[PDB]
């Protein structure tokens, strides 16, 4: 069902935003303590979907990362703009179609957007941001789409 993956999201995305992070910090990567002191449970199905899809999203998060952190200076989002803002740039990684890459990038921008917000100040986000790609998906057929192809555990299968 569309509602058991949207459900699963939670811990998917937590655990990919925990690897995207534990990953990214071998640079001097954007620091925030908030990605550590992730609820997570790491190696739980679902924590090996948000690592698998952290370890695909490698060079994915080529095309792009450096965009996502770009606007985000555009129009640096508040926490209560911060949601027309997501939807709008999530909106635009579907328009052409759906498909893991695309999917993997929506938690890319979920995880730069946490981390760009905790750069300015706003503690505590990252269980609202969760909300935003949870939403953006059931609204958007993400989750449906995931159903489809064997809910998230089929991401398993991608490397």
């Amino acid at each position: 069902s569309e509602e058991q993956v949207a459900q699963d999201t939670e811990e998917v995305f937590r655990s990919y935003v925990f690897y995207r992070h534990q990953q990214e910090q071998e640079v001097a990567a954007p620091a925030d303590p908030e990605m550590v002191t992730l609820p997570l449970q790491p190696s739980s199905t679902m924590g090996q979907v948000g690592r698998q899809l952290a370890i695909i999203g490698d060079d994915i998060n080529r095309r792009y990362d450096s965009e996502f952190q770009t606007m985000l200076q555009h129009l640096q989002p508040t926490a209560e703009n911060a949601y027309e803002y997501f939807t709008k740039i999530a909106t635009s990684l579907f328009e052409s179609g759906i498909n893991w890459g695309r999917v993997v990038a929506l938690l890319g921008f979920g995880y730069r957007l946490a981390l760009h917000v905790y750069q300015h100040g706003l503690t505590g986000f990252l269980g609202q941001v969760t909300r935003f790609v949870v939403d953006f998906m059931l609204h958007h057929c993400i989750a449906r789409w995931i159903a489809q192809r064997g809910g998230w555990v089929a991401a398993l299968n991608l490397g």
